[PDB]
């Protein structure tokens, strides 16, 4: 799916959430990061957000 | 890009190299990986590999 962020649903899945080695993108990287900051969980897994990379394709 | 890994082309671009806190999607997780262990550089930008996230899109 070229879908958007599920969060907003406006902007590219390109914030990256890190737990430990593995990552999950289903959120904008200002989405994925306000998530973090009002210390929600990632939405894939439930998992505490350690950081968020904004990833760039190609 | 729906298109492959770019050294590999043998499968999928969730290897995310990040440098600081934005990452680059070029390059499956094992390809990447090989890049650090063997202290390459990015290919996108060429700035050190600091650390490779198995990333999931969801
Ligand atoms: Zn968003
Ligand atoms: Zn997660
Ligand atoms: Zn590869
Ligand atoms: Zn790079």
């Amino acid at each position: 799916c070229l879908e958007p962020c599920v969060i907003c649903q406006s902007r590219p899945k390109n914030g990256c959430i890190v737990h430990g080695r593995t990552g999950h993108l289903m959120a904008c990287y200002t989405c994925a990061k306000k998530l973090k900051n009002r210390n929600k969980l990632c939405p894939v897994c439930r998992e505490p957000i350690q950081s968020v990379v904004l990833t760039y394709m190609s």
